[PDB]
RNA sequence: UGUCAAAAU
């Protein structure tokens, strides 16, 4: 079998919905675009816009249709653009075609892109955002594509109740920290701070919403992600540990999802932070005392001991005594109800470390 | 002792 006998006996179709079919095209496909079974090949995908779209949405199909997103040049991605521009909402939600979509979001030129991209403006870009299939999508968008062609997200997440329903989604959760991320990891390089405005405008939700975010199942994870971020997002971090966490820090350590995101900001703070919160959680059967025997702020306690042990090997002594202070009052709290501690896990922990560093 | 943590052959 060769490709004369595909194109004389008109079974495109019907090679690229079998999987060895399907092998056999990719494999003899050619690759320059001025050959003559290349076009005939090209014409016969391209010829019935239905056809078209029924081979992107199929399970072998598909790949057929990326092997030919990987030889295009700009006159044949003009007319693939046009074809999956016709259904590309359907599209970014079907198992096969959004990886056709992904594909043609990283090998199209950037302006047939910027086209697709733009023209998911008016859709419901929710239910793109917590599908099992768009997200991926949205996200290829985001990490690939330049911020001009993908800034209706920002003024869309902007607004407070879609920026709640994605962030507390399974997979919008992972759209916002895609977008926190390459809004952040850029505009170090540029000159007139164009992405840190968008990222404010984003960030604004959150530190305003990050209270129910922490809260949650899944947004807890991005409410994590600025606090362990770094100098990219450390004024949005020192936010949220001024306003949410401070006058807090007794309730969120007992949740079972925020005490993640008061682990995680014991983990990473500037000293003056973690030094307010040292002063709220022994300064309220106390604070400690609660915490300790609790199945969710034992672990909060654990992260104290941690980062009192390691801020100890500083440079500005001043703070390293004021961990040392720190652990000792742990340390004699623990001494004092070590008896009963020693019952649970939670307390055999908590006291193998503090015997670690005796 | 604590989290449902991302879609094809």
């Amino acid at each position: 079998v060769t490709l004369q006998d595909v194109l004389a006996n008109d079974a495109l179709v019907e090679f690229a919905t079998d999987k060895n079919g399907c092998r056999f095209l990719q494999e003899h496909y050619p690759t320059e675009n001025d050959n003559d079974v290349h076009q005939k090949l090209f014409r016969k995908l391209v010829e019935d816009r239905a056809i078209f779209l029924s081979l992107c949405s199929n399970m072998f199909g598909n790949f057929f249709v990326q092997r030919v997103l990987e030889c295009s040049n700009t006159e044949e991605q003009e007319i693939l653009t046009e074809h999956l521009a016709t259904d590309l909402y359907n599209l970014c939600l079907d198992k096969s075609a959004c990886r056709v979509i992904q594909l043609a979001i990283q090998k199209l030129d950037v302006h047939l892109a910027t086209r697709l991209s733009l023209e998911l403006r008016d859709t419901h870009l929710v239910r793109l955002s917590i599908d099992q299939n768009g997200n991926h999508v949205i996200q290829k968008i985001v990490k690939t594509l330049p911020v001009s062609s993908w800034t209706f997200l920002v003024d869309f997440f902007a607004d407070d109740d879609n920026l709640i329903h994605v962030c507390q989604d399974k997979y919008g959760c992972r759209v916002i920290q895609s977008t926190v991320e390459t809004l952040s990891t850029d505009q170090y390089a540029q000159c007139y701070q164009h992405r840190v405005i968008l990222l404010r405008s984003l960030m604004a939700g959150v530190t305003r919403n990050c209270t129910q975010l922490a809260s949650n199942e899944f947004a807890n994870y991005v409410v994590q992600h600025v606090i362990k971020c770094g100098d990219a997002l450390a004024v949005y971090r020192d936010i949220i540990i001024e306003q949410c966490l401070l006058q807090n820090l007794l309730s969120m350590s007992q949740e079972k999802y925020a005490s993640h995101v008061v682990e995680v900001a014991f983990e990473c703070a500037p000293y003056r932070l973690v030094a307010e919160m040292m002063n709220e959680i022994f300064e309220g059967r106390d604070a400690l005392d609660i915490l300790l025997f609790h199945q969710y702020g034992n672990y909060v306690v654990q992260q104290m001991i941690q980062t009192c042990v390691l801020g100890q090997n500083a440079r500005d002594q001043k703070q390293s005594e004021m961990y040392g202070m720190w652990l000792e009052k742990i340390h004699g709290r623990v001494m004092r109800n070590a008896h009963r501690l020693e019952r649970f896990s939670s307390g055999k922990k908590i006291i193998e470390a503090l015997q670690s560093m005796s």
